[PDB]
């Protein structure tokens, strides 16, 4: 018996947070090794793994890792990065941060990964996922026409991805804020909660990639919010049995119809869309319209402020249920038998009431702080700079893009670009990520890197000069 083996067979396996951690130490003891080692670590696991469970996986990491941006794992090879949040778009941005040759430490203030919602993919990233080796780790990966994934289930093969690149990663703890250089010769570092070890406490960055989701307020950004018509999303899960009969029922992938006055009608729901995606449960997204939530007892009062409407307090667990269970009924036609909800984190029939209403995107998508002498540029990536609207499917696509524009703008700054010059070329390239289809890009996704030009089509890299961004540039002093 071969404990490196057993260790790295349990980890490809490993479907919950504390299994992926735990079995990817004992694969570090057994190979001689440390996790969040960075690619020499990366290089020394592979090399003793040359065998049937894990060589078609080196050989996709090891193809993507030769690509010419990389520089051989050289061209950041003198920049440091934090990464604040291990969602997928946090992971994303890290597994590239570690292939351009970046020390990548990541924080996350969770513990697990308990999300089972699920998100639409684009054709460029079910290709960039399966060239990261999402099919060993993952067997059901986009398997036939599906092109969606659990939330949690891509939180899991990119965690995996980035644990065997050597990212460096701390759970529990809680990006608060930065603690400015104190004096020349210092560099930037983080406040965290709770208080963490030495090691973590002094860790100084350069590179600041925020991927911290919808909620994060990031600092010193200016954030654009548009309060629209009033919108309530309703997400359910329920359980697969994963028969024979149950695959049958076609997905539903989003009135234009007579479907929603006969929904209304049979059961006095008004919706305005309906999506169902056939996953590891049978999950449906729906926006219903106020009136008919207050009529069918989901919601307790008519209350005039979003938040309260939608809070814990006014929402009817049992007439939730009532309500999802008899719209996803109806949407397939009985065809799925009866319906029995899936399990949360917590136990709970999985169904949730959410805010469509409201649709934030930053103003830039960096900034650059610098105080004695040490600069820190500032990126968002995910959720945290453009918030998705869910029914549309564009959350992973244009997260993932976001995540490239951002380790691309790292690649310049890593050469020296100058705060200005690596601004202005990622704002120009953010200018044009909430119009992105897939109709409108680069046709050829199996050529997608980092680089922007495989991506956007007659790139306009000086859309945004130097002038234009000086406000992006907070540089304190002149040392
Ligand atoms: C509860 C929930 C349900 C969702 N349901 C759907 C759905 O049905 N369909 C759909 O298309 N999209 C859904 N989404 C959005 C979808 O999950 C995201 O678009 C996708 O995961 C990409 O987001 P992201 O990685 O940028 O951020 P997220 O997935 O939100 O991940 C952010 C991560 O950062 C961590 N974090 C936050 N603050 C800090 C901090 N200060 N310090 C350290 N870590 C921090 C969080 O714990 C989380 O792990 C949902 C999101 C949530 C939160
Ligand atoms: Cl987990």
């Amino acid at each position: 018996t071969n404990p490196a083996h057993d260790h790295f067979e349990t980890f490809v396996q490993a479907q919950l947070c504390q299994d992926v951690l735990s079995s990817f130490q004992g694969l570090c003891r057994a190979l001689g090794v440390e996790s969040g080692g960075g690619l020499s670590q990366y290089h020394k696991i592979k090399a003793q793994l040359n065998y049937w469970s894990a060589k078609s996986l080196w050989a996709k990491l090891d193809k993507r890792a030769s690509q010419p941006v990389y520089q051989q794992g050289q061209a950041c090879t003198n920049t440091k990065c934090l990464v604040v949040g291990a969602g997928p778009c946090g992971l994303r941005a890290a597994v590239e941060l570690a292939l351009l040759g970046a020390r990548v430490v990541l924080v996350e203030k969770r513990i697990k990964f308990s999300r089972h919602n699920v998100l639409h993919l684009w054709p460029f990233t079910i290709h960039d996922l399966r060239a990261l080796g999402a099919k060993k780790f993952y067997g059901r990966f986009c398997t036939g026409t599906l092109d969606h994934i659990s939330i949690r289930q891509l939180q899991l093969l990119l965690l995996k991805v980035a644990l065997l690149l050597g990212v460096e990663i701390h759970w529990g703890v809680k990006f608060t804020g930065l603690q400015p250089p104190p004096r020349k010769g210092s560099g930037w570092r983080a406040q965290l909660q709770p208080n963490p070890p030495a090691q973590l406490a002094s860790y100084e960055f350069d590179v600041l990639i925020s991927a911290a989701g919808g909620k994060f307020v990031p600092e010193g950004f200016t954030i654009r919010e548009m309060r629209g018509k009033l919108a309530i999303g309703i997400t359910a899960n329920f359980v697969n049995g994963r028969t024979v009969e149950e695959t049958q029922v076609p997905e539903i992938s989003g009135y234009n119809q007579k479907f929603f006055q006969s929904l209304l009608k049979a059961t006095g729901i008004d919706l305005e869309n309906i999506v169902y995606y056939k996953d590891e449960t049978h999950y449906f997204v729906m926006t219903a319209k106020k009136q008919c939530l207050l009529r069918l007892g989901v919601l307790r009062q008519d209350l005039s402020e979003t938040d309260q409407l939608l809070g814990k307090a006014n929402v009817v667990p049992e007439a939730l249920q009532r309500f999802a269970r008899a719209a996803a009924d109806f949407a397939t036609h009985g065809k799925l038998g009866k319906l029995e909800f899936a399990q949360d984190a917590r136990g709970r029939p999985d169904v949730a009431a959410f805010d469509f209403t409201s649709m934030m995107r930053a103003e830039s998508s960096a900034r650059v702080q610098e105080k004695h002498g040490a600069r820190l540029l500032l990126g968002l990536v995910g959720d945290c700079l453009v918030e998705p609207f869910w029914p549309l499917g564009t959350g992973v696509a244009r997260g993932f893009l976001a995540a490239f524009d951002a380790a691309w703008m790292v690649k310049r700054w890593a050469e020296g670009a100058g705060p200005l010059e690596v601004l202005a070329e990622r704002e120009s390239l953010y200018q044009l990520l909430s119009q992105t289809s897939p109709e409108n890009m680069h046709r050829n996704v199996a050529q997608y890197g980092l680089d922007p030009a495989t991506r956007y089509p007659n790139l306009n890299l000086r859309a945004v000069t130097p002038n234009q961004v000086q406000d992006l540039y907070d540089m304190m002093d002149k040392e």
